[PDB]
C-alpha cells in the first residue's frame, strides 16, 4: 500500500531436497518507475551480509513500471537448517529501504506416509486408466512428488496443494493418467516423494535371471 | 609402550549413514591395575566438554588388569561435518592425563558407482551360485554394504575391505550366496550400498497390474 | 498419553521485563511413580548443555503418584533474544528420555498503544467507581498490566487475557475500582504497561512550588 | 605528528540510548592534499569487515588540505554490549593505511541517582529563576539530560560535563532557567536522565477528575 | 566490608609467557566460618561454564575462619587473546553468591627495549660487582626478567617493580651481583626478559674453533 | 586437464613465522585466452567472503595466453591455528567457476632438534671449509634455516628439502661454506631456525669484560 514493492519467495521444494541441484530465494521489486530506473540489493544470512546474489535484467511492465529481481544461491544445508534469508532494497522512488526476511519452516519434522491405488473396475472401461498415490502426515508443508516407470519420468499427473489435516499435519494426493494398455501390459509405475523428513545416504542395484 | 593405555574407535558407518540409529565414538582403556580401579573421563566436542558419555561397568581381564569403556553418542550431522571428539583418560596408575582425538576422514566425498554381475554358466553348475556387487569410486573408505531381496534382508554375503586405488579413490566387492533354486525361480536380488556422498530426501512406492 | 509426563512453562512476563528480577523456566514432570523416586533433568540452551538448574523437593500426588519440578533462571536479554531453552527429563519409569523446548514468541515487536477513561455519569452515582485502561496494538502478547496512584501500587485491578484482533495484534482491557471518594478528591491514578517493545533507558524527576 | 590524519568519535548518547534513533560512528580524515583527493575507508565490528558506511562529499579546509568524513550506523544493542568498531583509511599520500578503534567505556554499569531543587528565596526576587537537577552515582560517563514541562521540552538548560567523583563514578548538574511566573503559576518541571544502567520495558497513562 | 570475601588473582607472568607452562588463575576466599564449612565454585570463559578447576584442601586461619583456594589452569592462547575468567563462589554463610572477572591487562602491546651496563670503576674496588639491565618501552606491564650465564641460571638479582612512564608504557631494572672475580675472568651474562610483544617462532646453536 | 586452471600456494614459511612479517597465500590463473581477459576472484576464510585481496596486473605469456594472480594476506595466527583459505575463479572462458582450498598441515606440531657439525680434518686442507646444521624431528615440514655471524647474515648456504623420516617426522641439513681464515680466526657461527613448534616469547642481552 504505497512505493515501489518488495516481494520475497522460498526455493522450490524439489530444489532444497535434491543436492545436486541449486536452491535460490528470490527478491522481487515492483512498483518501481521510469524515473528512478535503479535498484540497490542487500543480502543478508542471519544477519551477515552476503555477495553472491545475481539481479536479473529489468524490465518495463506494460504498467509503465518496472520489475526488478534479485536472486540468491542458498546452500543445501544452510536452508534445511533454517538460516533466515534477508532482501533489502534501495530506490530512488522510496525514501526509505525496505526489507523482507524468509526462512524454512519451522516445527518438528514429520515424515510423509505414502499408499498408492490402482485404478478401480470402473475406471477401466475407459481408453485411460489413473493411477492414485496419498501422502499424509508430513511436516512441513514442502514436497516434491513426481512419478516414473521403467527408469524414465512419467509426467502425465496432476497434484493437489497440501492441505493441513485435523493433528497439523499436512496431506496430498496425485493422480497419473496413463493409457489403459501400458497399465494392462504389466508396466510398473512408481509414485515418488520428496520431502526433508526422508533422509537417507542409500542406493542400490538390483540383479534377476534375465 | 608403557602404563595403561587408551584408544579411541569411531562409530560404525552404518550407524553414522542411517538417520534413525545412533552412531558412537568409543573409548576404551585397557591395562589398568586392581590397584588403582577408577577411570575418569572427560570428552570434548571441538574442545567444548560434553556430558552426556555413559562408562560401562570395568570388567576384569585375564591378564590381570582391567579395561575401561566410555562410550560418546555423537549427532549424526556433528560427524559428517568434521566435528573433532576428544576422550581424555585420568587414572591412580597414570601420573598425568591422557588424551586421544578422533574425527571423520578429510577430503572430498566421491560417490561410489555400483555394478552388478550374475553367476557365470560355470558357476551354475552347482547348488548355490554367487551374486557380484562391485563398488567403486568412493571416498571416504568409510561405507556399509548389504543385500536384500522380496523386501527382507539376505545375510549370506561376504564383503571384503575398501582397498585404495590408482586414482586416490576405494574399491570393495561384495558376493552373496543363495541356492541356485532362488536364482532360477526369478527372484530380484538388490546390492545395497550407504556411503555420506550418496544423499537423498527421497523414497517411492511402486504399483502394477497384480 | 501414556508414561510419566512434561510440561515446560515460560517465565512470568513482569520477570522478563524487569531487568532487577529473576525470569526462570519450568520445567515440570508429574505421573511419576513411587518405585522409581528419582528424576533426572539436563537443560539446553541452543542446544548448549547448562548446569545451574535447580531441582524443587519432589512431593506426593494425592493420586499416588510423585510430581519433580526444575526451574532455570534465563537471563535477561537471552530470552528476549529468543534462545531456545530445553529440558531433557530421565525416569526409571521411562524406556527413553522425553525432551521440551520453549522460546519466545516470534514475529515482529509491536508497541502497545494504551488508552484510559473515566467512569461514567452513571457509574459514579455508586460508592465504586471503576476506571479503565485499554491496550491494543501489542505483539506478542506477553504483557504486564498494573496501576498505581501516589508512587504506591493499586492491586484492585482485574485485567482480560490478552485476546488476538483482526491484524494479527493483540488487545486487553484492565479495570481498577477503587472508593469513588479517592477519585472525587482528584488523586491521580496510573495504568502501567510493561511489554518488550517498550524499550528506554530514561527516568525523570519532578519538581513544582509545593 | 606527520601525515594525513585520522579520528574516530563515538555515537551522541541520547543516540545510542533512544532505540528509535540512529547512532553512528564517525571517522574523520584531514590533512588530506589536493594532490592525493580519494581516500578509502574499510570498516569492522570485532574484526569482520561491514559494508554499509556512508561517506560525506569531501569539502577544502582552508589550509589548502581535504577533509573527508565516513560515518557507520550502529545498532542499538551492539553498541552497548559493547562490539569494537574499526576505521581503516587508505590514501595515496599515506605510505601505510592507518587504522583506529572505538568501543563503550568497560566496566561494571552504575546508576544515577537524581536529585531536584527548586530555587533559593535569595534567587526568587529575579524575574528569572533557575531550576537545579544534581546527578550522581553513575558509570560509564555517557549520558544525556534534558527537561519537560507539560509534555513539551524546555530548552533553555545549561549541563556541566561529567566529573569523576572520589568512587570512581562521575557526577555532573544540570540548571534549567525559566521565567519566576511560570514556576510561581505551579508549572511542574521534569529533569529527565537517559543512561544505560536505566533500562526499562515501561510506560504509563494517568487519569484524575478533570 | 562484611561477609566471606573473595579474591581473584591472574597467573604468573612466566608462566603466561611459555608455552611449557601451566598458567593458572586463582580464587581465594576468606572469612568463612566453621559454621558453614563448605565453598562451592563455578568458573566460567567469556560466560561460558568450564569444569577443570580444583579446589586445594580447606585451611583453618588462625582468626578462627577458613581459607578456600580454587585454582583453574588457562590455555596459553586464550589468556593473552583476552578471555575473561570469572569465579562465582556460593557459601552457607553467605546470602547469595559472589562473583569476580580477571583477564589480561587491554591496550596495544609494545615491545621492552633492553640495555645492559657493566659495573663502574668505583663499584669495582670490591669483592662484588653488579651487572645492571634496564628495561623500558613495554606494554602490558606483565613481564618477566631472569639473568643466566654459561647456559645455566643467575639467581642472585633484584629486579624493581614496574613504574609506569611519562608515555604510558612501563620501566624496570633487574641488578644481578656477582663475585669480582667472575666478571674479571671474562665469563659472559646475560639479561633474559620475557614479556607477550615479544613472539617468535626461532631458535639457533653455535659453532666455533674449539 | 582442459580450460583456464588454477594453482593456490601457501605463504612462505619464513612469512608465517616472523609477526613482524606479512604472509599472503597466492591464487594463480593461468591458459587464459585474449578473447576473455578479465577474471573475477572471490576469496573466502573458513567459508566467510573477504576483501583485502589484490589482483596483480595481468600478463602475456608467450604461449599466447594471459596469467592471471590474487595475493590475499593472511593472519598469522589464523594461518597457524589452521584457517582453511579458498580462491574462487571465474572467467568468460570457463563455463563454471572453479575453485582451490589451500590450508597449514594438520598433524600433532613436533619441535625440531639442531645439532651443528664443525669441518672435518680432510675439509681443512682447502681454502673454503663448510659446517653443517642437521634438523631432524619436526613436524609440519614447513621451517625456514637460516645462518649468521656476528649479528650479520651469512647467506653462502644451501639446504636440503625436507625428507620424511621413518618415524613420520621430517628431516633436513644445511651446509654454510666459509673461507677457512674466517673460521680460523675463531668467529661463531649459528644455524637458525624457524618453526612453529619452537614458540617463545624471550629476548636477551649479553654483557662481559670488553
Ligand atoms: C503493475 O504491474 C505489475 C506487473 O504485474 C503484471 O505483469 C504482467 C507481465 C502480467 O503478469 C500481469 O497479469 C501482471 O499484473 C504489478 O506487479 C504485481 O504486483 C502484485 C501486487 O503488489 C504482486 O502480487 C503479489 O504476488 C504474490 C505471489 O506472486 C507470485 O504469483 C503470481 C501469480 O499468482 C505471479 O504473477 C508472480 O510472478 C509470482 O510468481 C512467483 O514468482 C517467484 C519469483 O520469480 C517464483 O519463485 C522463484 O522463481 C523461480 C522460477 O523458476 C524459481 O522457482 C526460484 O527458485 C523461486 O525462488 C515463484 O515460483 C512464482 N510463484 C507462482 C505461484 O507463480 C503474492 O504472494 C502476494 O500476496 C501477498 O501480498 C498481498 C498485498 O501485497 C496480501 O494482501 C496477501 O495476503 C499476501 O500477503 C502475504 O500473505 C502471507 C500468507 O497469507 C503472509 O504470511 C505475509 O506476511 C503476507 N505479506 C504481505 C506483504 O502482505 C502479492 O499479492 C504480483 O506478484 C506482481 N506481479 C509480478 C509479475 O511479479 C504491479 O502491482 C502493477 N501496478 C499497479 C496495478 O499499480
Ligand atoms: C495425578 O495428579 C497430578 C497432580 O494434579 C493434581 O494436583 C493437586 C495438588 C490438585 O491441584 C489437583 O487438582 C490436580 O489434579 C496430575 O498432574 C496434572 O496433570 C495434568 C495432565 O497431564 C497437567 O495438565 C497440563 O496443564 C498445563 C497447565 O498447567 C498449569 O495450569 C494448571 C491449572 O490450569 C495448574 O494446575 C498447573 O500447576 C500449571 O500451573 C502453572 O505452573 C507453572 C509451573 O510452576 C507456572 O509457571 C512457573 O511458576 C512460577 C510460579 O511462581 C513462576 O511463575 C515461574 O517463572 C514459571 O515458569 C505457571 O505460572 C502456572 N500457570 C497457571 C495458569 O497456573 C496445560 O497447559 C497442559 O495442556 C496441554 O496438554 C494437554 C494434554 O497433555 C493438551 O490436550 C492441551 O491441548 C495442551 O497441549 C498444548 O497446547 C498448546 C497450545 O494449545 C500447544 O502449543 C502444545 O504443543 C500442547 N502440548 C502438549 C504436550 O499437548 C496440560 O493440560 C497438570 O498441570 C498437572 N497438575 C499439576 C499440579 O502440575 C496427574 O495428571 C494425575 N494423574 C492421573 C489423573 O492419572
Ligand atoms: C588544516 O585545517 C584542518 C581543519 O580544521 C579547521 O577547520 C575549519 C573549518 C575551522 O573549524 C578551523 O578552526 C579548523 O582549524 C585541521 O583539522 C583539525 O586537525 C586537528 C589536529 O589534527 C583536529 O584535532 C583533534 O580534535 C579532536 C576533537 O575534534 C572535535 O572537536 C573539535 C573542536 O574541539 C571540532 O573542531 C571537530 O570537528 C571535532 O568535533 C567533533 O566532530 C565529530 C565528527 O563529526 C562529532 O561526532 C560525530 O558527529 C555527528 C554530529 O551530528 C554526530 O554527533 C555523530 O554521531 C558523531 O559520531 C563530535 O560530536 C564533535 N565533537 C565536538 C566536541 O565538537 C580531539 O579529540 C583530538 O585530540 C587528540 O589528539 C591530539 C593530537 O592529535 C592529542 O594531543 C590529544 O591529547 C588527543 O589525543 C587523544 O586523547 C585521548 C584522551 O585524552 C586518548 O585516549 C587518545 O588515545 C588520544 N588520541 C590521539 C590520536 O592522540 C585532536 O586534537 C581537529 O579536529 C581538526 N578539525 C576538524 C574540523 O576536524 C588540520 O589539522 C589543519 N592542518 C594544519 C594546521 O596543518
Ligand atoms: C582472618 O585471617 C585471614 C588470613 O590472613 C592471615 O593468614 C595468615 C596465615 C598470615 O598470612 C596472616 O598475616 C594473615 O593476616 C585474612 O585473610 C586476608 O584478608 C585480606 C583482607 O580481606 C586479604 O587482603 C587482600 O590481599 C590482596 C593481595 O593478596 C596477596 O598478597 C598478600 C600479601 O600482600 C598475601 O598474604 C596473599 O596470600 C596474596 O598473595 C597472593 O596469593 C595468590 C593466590 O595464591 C597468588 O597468585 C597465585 O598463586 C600461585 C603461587 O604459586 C601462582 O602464582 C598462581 O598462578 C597465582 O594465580 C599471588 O602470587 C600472591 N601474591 C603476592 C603478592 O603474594 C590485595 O590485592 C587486596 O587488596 C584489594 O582489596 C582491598 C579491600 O578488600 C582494597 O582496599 C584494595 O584497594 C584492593 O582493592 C583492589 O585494588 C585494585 C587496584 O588497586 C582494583 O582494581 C580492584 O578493583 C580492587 N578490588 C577490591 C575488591 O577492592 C586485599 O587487601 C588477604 O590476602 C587475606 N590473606 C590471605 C593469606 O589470603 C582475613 O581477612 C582475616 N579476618 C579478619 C581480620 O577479620
Ligand atoms: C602456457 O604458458 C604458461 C606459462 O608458463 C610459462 O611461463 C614462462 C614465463 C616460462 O616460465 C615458461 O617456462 C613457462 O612454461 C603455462 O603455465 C604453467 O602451467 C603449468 C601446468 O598447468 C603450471 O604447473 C603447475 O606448477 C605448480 C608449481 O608451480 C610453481 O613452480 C613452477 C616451477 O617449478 C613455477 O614456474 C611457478 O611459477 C610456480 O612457482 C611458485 O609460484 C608461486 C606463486 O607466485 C609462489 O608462491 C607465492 O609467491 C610469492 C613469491 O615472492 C610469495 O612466496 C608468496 O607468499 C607465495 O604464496 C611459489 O613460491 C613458487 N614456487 C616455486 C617452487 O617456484 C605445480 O605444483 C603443479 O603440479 C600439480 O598439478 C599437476 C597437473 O596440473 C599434477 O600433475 C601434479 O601432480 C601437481 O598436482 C598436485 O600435487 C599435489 C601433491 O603432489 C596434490 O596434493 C594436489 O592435489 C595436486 N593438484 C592438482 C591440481 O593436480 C603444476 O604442475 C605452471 O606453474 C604454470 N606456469 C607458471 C609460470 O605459473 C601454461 O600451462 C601454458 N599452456 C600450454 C602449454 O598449453
Ligand atoms: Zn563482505
Ligand atoms: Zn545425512
Ligand atoms: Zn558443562
Ligand atoms: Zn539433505
Ligand atoms: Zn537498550
Ligand atoms: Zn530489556
Ligand atoms: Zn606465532
Ligand atoms: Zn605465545
Amino acid at each position: 500500500l504505497g512505493g515501489p514493492s518488495v516481494f520475497l519467495f522460498p526455493p522450490k521444494p524439489k530444489d532444497t531436497l535434491m543436492i545436486s541441484r541449486t536452491p535460490e530465494v528470490t527478491c522481487v521489486v515492483v512498483d518501481v518507475s521510469q524515473e528512478d530506473p535503479e535498484v540497490q540489493f542487500n543480502w543478508y544470512v542471519d544477519g551477515v551480509e552476503v555477495h553472491n546474489a545475481k539481479t536479473k535484467p529489468r524490465e518495463e511492465q506494460f504498467n509503465s513500471t518496472y520489475r526488478v529481481v534479485s536472486v540468491l544461491t542458498v546452500l543445501h544445508q544452510d536452508w534445511l537448517n533454517g538460516k533466515e534469508y534477508k532482501c533489502k532494497v534501495s530506490n530512488k522512488g522510496l525514501p526509505s529501504s525496505i526489507e523482507k526476511t524468509i526462512s524454512k519452516a519451522k516445527g518438528q519434522p514429520r515424515e510423509p506416509q505414502v499408499y498408492t491405488f490402482p485404478p478401480s473396475q470402473e475406471e477401466m472401461t475407459k481408453n485411460q486408466v489413473s493411477l492414485r498415490c496419498l501422502v499424509k502426515g508430513f511436516y512441513p508443508s514442502d514436497i516434491a512428488v513426481e512419478w516414473e516407470s521403467n527408469g524414465q519420468p512419467e509426467n502425465n499427473y496432476k497434484t493437489t496443494k497440501p492441505v493441513l489435516d485435523s493433528d497439523g499435519s499436512f496431506r496430498l494426493e496425485s493422480r497419473l493418467t496413463v493409457d489403459k494398455s501400458r497399465w494392462q501390459e504389466g508396466n510398473v509405475f512408481s509414485c515418488s516423494v520428496m520431502h526433508e523428513a526422508l533422509h537417507n545416504h542409500y542406493t542400490q542395484k538390483s540383479l534377476s535371471l534375465s
